[PDB]
């Protein structure tokens, strides 16, 4: 698909992942590069929409969120969307698979 304006960069180091518009599944797989039986198929959703980027957690193990001036990744309330403003990380486990969020054109 097209540009969402979005990417995601892997704190530990490596290629930049770019986000569509609408609505991805995240969890292992291709996308991400994740093989990993701790993390779900199905572990969140991002959505792209409005020049926004957003998270769902959709599985029984959590999602992680750091804000951009704070120093800690706190679990997500499960099944809510938390919007993940640019600078902002993300994880999908505690300390393993984190990500910042680029805005691009």
């Amino acid at each position: 698909t097209m540009s969402g304006g979005f990417e995601l960069q892997p704190r530990d180091g490596g290629p930049r992942v770019a986000l569509a518009p609408g609505e991805t599944v995240i969890g292992r797989g291709p996308l991400l590069g994740i093989t990993d039986k701790r993390v779900s198929r199905r572990h969140a959703i991002l959505e792209v929409a409005g020049g926004q980027l957003r998270i769902k957690p959709i599985h029984t193990n959590p999602c992680f969120y750091q804000s951009s001036e704070k120093s800690q990744l706190l679990p997500l309330k499960p099944n809510l969307w938390c919007y993940l403003n640019p600078g902002d990380s993300f994880s999908l486990l505690v300390d393993k698979y984190i990500f910042r969020i680029l805005s691009i054109p």
